């Protein structure tokens, strides 16, 4: 919520505006916006199951916060976290009719993210100095 | 029933199948000009403006009947559905869901095309 005066690096700006911005508010974003373990809409029994089973829970708001705070040391650390959101959904939720929308939303967003990462990886690598 | 070519089966089962029944497929399933939910005023303007209307059921029929001679013809028609949606619908708050659904599915299709293209080109005889 607090205003961040920290100046984002050019590679961090590309991930924020050209990759994350187009995914964080799309038609398949709804279930991946806020964290699972602190969401009031999910019952306590599923939240207990998620905390015990999921190694690292990930969502769009955590990524927006990490990108703002300068948590990622390399652009690939953002890639791994974005991929983690969709990978956690497929691994936790069983492939059944009641989970049809959520499994499709995770699969489609992963494909959409991979396109956006492939389209921008050239400029991302060019704006990132690994030697400094 | 006509026996489909191996490359046609790859486009049907590995590309089209994952797109025709997704969360953004709704508006791109059946043709605009024959859809009962759309009013005649939008329909006539679509007939005048849009050069070639395209949808998932038209592509499913074209792939099964053997309309496409090359796999790139399926690619051009698949892109056309999302292209016609952006060109006709103005960038307004009312058309927010539809414009996003065309953009996201275009990105999804491009992923599935690039993923399978190596197997698609191999299963197609050029000469
Ligand atoms: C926790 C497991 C799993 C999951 O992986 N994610 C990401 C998830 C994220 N959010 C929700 N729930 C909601 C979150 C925000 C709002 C608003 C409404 C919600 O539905 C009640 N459920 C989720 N599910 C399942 C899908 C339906 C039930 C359980
Ligand atoms: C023709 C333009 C455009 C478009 O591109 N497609 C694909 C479209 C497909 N189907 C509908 N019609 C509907 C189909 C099912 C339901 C339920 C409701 C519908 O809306 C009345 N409308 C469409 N529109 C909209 C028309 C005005 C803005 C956008």
């Amino acid at each position: 919520e607090n205003s961040n005066k920290r100046l984002l690096k050019q590679w961090e700006k590309i991930l924020r505006d050209n990759v994350l911005k187009l995914l964080k508010n799309d038609n398949n974003a709804f279930y991946f916006k806020t964290p699972v373990l602190e969401d009031i809409n999910i019952n306590d029994n599923i939240k207990e199951e998620y905390r015990i089973k999921i190694k690292k829970p990930m969502d769009y708001i955590t990524i927006s916060r990490n990108l703002s705070d300068g948590i990622y040391k390399e652009p690939i650390d953002f890639y791994h976290d974005m991929k983690l959101i969709y990978k956690n959904c497929i691994d936790f939720n069983p492939d059944i009719e009641e989970n049809k929308y959520i499994i499709e939303a995770a699969k489609s967003s992963d494909m959409k993210f991979e396109f956006l990462w492939n389209k921008w990886k050239e400029k991302i690598n060019n704006n990132f100095c690994d030697l400094n």
